[PDB]
């Protein structure tokens, strides 16, 4: 078995190897990459997502989110308070302000220490889930707005034709902006490209150990657990590496820098934070190996997680029994 310790793998495709997306994903899995839950892909040196970022300030963040924390430094929840709309230009200025900017630090490790020590005492502002793309239409390789769609994968593998579309989303982050512990909708893959700015640190639990994380989460957030049988789908809970180590949960960490892709694999729980002002683009995708994870994916039926038009069809076809009760939570 390849990659038996479930380490995060880093790949350096040639421009020749960067032409066929599906084939490269299947290559990485041949080498065991999926066992970690997360992989890094460094694009060929000749490749570019676009010519420059010089004119992005006019993108609108219609609902910036202030991420308010509650709990203790290593075990907290976050709630997203909606703020007034601002442009990317206004957001970048805010991120660079004395109140919100990255503090002085020695290296990524000192900064990680400062994040876990101090996150709860601040409320950084996140521009999340903004439909759109920053890839130039002329970028033919690994363009997240030109991937084959999950609906087309389900059609090719299973023969069924369903409604829905699959498009990317932009994320604008600042120091301390945080993504809570989660897997993707329907335990899909994701791919995330860091277009510009400061790094993003990731934590990930191997898929084969995801239930260990869930059992810890039920112990640490007991009333959330009683309220919903899949409350990590609400994307509100954080658990530090120190706490994970104290409770024997297998995990890994890695820092993504500007110009790099990350792939998350089905049922790979992940969480993380941003080091300073940045812009990432991400989209879900599927492969044939995903289908069985889609069938087995947990769902939020308490009604908090409240998910897409396109996820409806996935639930209807892959989880017909749940269909019913799940759409009661989503209506
Ligand atoms: O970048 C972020 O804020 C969150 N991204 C992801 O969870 C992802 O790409 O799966
Ligand atoms: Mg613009
Ligand atoms: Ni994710
Ligand atoms: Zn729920």
């Amino acid at each position: 078995a390849q990659n038996p310790n479930c380490n995060i793998m880093i790949f350096h495709p040639t421009k020749e190897e960067f032409n066929d997306f599906d084939k490269y994903i299947a290559y990485m899995e041949s080498q065991g990459a999926h066992r970690a839950g997360l992989a890094k892909i460094i694009p060929p040196k000749e490749w570019k997502a676009r010519e420059t970022y010089d004119n992005i300030s006019e993108i609108l963040i219609a609902t910036p989110l202030q991420q308010v924390a509650s709990g203790r430094a290593g075990v907290f929840t976050q709630y997203h308070k909606k703020k007034k709309a601002m442009t990317v230009g206004e957001y970048r200025h805010l991120a660079n302000s004395k109140k919100y900017q990255t503090p002085p630090h020695q290296n990524f490790e000192d900064l990680e220490r400062k994040y876990w020590k101090n996150r709860i005492y601040n409320s950084p502002i996140y521009g999340a889930d903004i439909s759109g793309s920053l890839f130039d239409e002329n970028t033919k390789q690994w363009n997240l707005g030109h991937l084959g769609t999950i609906q087309d994968l389900l059609e090719k593998e299973c023969g069924v034709v369903i409604e829905g579309v699959n498009t990317p989303y932009l994320y604008f982050g600042m120091w301390k902006t945080t993504f809570a512990w989660h897997t993707e909708d329907m335990d899909l893959y994701s791919i995330n490209y860091l277009h510009l700015g400061e790094p993003k640190t990731w934590y990930v639990v191997p898929p084969e150990h995801g239930q260990r994380l869930e059992r810890l989460a039920r112990e640490l957030f007991p009333g959330s657990s009683r309220g919903c049988g899949a409350f990590l789908r609400h994307k509100v809970a954080l658990i530090s590496p120190t706490v994970l180590k104290e409770n024997g949960i297998p995990f890994n960490r890695i820092t993504q820098e500007a110009g790099e892709f990350m792939v998350t694999f089905p049922y790979g729980y992940h969480a993380g934070f941003n080091h300073g002002f940045n812009c990432a683009e991400a989209i879900n995708f599927a492969t044939p190996r995903w289908i069985d994870y889609g069938k087995m994916a947990s769902q939020c039926s308490c009604g908090e997680a409240r998910v897409t038009f396109s996820m409806d069809a996935f639930v209807r076809i892959l989880q017909p029994e749940r269909y019913d009760l799940w759409k009661r939570g989503q209506d």
